């Protein structure tokens, strides 16, 4: 179905798989930095310029066992980016990792005409999802499942002591008048 998108992992892992470790570490160095200044209320209403991570670029890629899902991750969630897929939710962590992290990935089939994180809705407390984001390999358990309304926003905050990502899709199915949350929680060692 979604040519465009498998053809993205591929370019995405060719590319990554030949950047310098010298480049990588910087680039994951320049994240971490953001990230603390994110949960400090020091960043900007953007990322900062030297990071070269625009809107539009992939980060990486979502695996999702239970339900056979793998998919890219781009930055950013305007209407262009969630046309093609899942986008890290401005204003939130970017997804490497970390304690007093909160990554949100946003999913719109109404906008993709792809299932994309369509079946989420079937994941439950317990079930486990991996990112692969600049040459990491990250693990996370769901912990909470919550269906909000589209500017409710208290649970998307980053939370102290914890290392979160939250899966997020339009619900229900072809209605997209709420949003489905799962959130899941760092299950690697920290």
């Amino acid at each position: 179905n979604n040519k465009f998108a498998v053809s993205t992992i591929s370019d995405y892992t060719e590319k990554i798989n030949n950047v310098k470790d010298e480049e990588v570490d910087d680039l994951i160095k320049n994240i971490n930095k953001y990230n603390y200044d994110l949960f400090n209320g020091t960043a900007e209403n953007q990322l900062p310029d030297y990071l070269n991570i625009h809107e539009g670029d992939v980060l990486g890629y979502i695996e999702i066992p239970s339900i056979n899902i793998k998919l890219p991750i781009y930055y950013g969630t305007s209407v262009d980016i969630l046309k093609k897929g899942v986008g890290v939710l401005e204003g939130t962590s970017l997804p490497v990792g970390g304690e007093n992290t909160h990554s949100v990935l946003s999913a719109h089939t109404g906008l993709a005409n792809q299932k994309l994180f369509t079946d989420i809705d079937k994941l439950k407390d317990g079930d486990v999802f991996y990112l692969h984001i600049l040459k990491k390999d990250l693990a996370y358990k769901v912990n909470q499942i919550k269906v909000v309304h589209p500017d409710e926003i208290d649970e998307l905050k980053i939370s102290d002591d914890k290392d979160y990502v939250t899966l997020l899709t339009c619900y229900p199915y072809g209605i997209n008048t709420e949003r489905l949350l799962v959130r899941g929680e760092r299950t690697d060692l920290s």
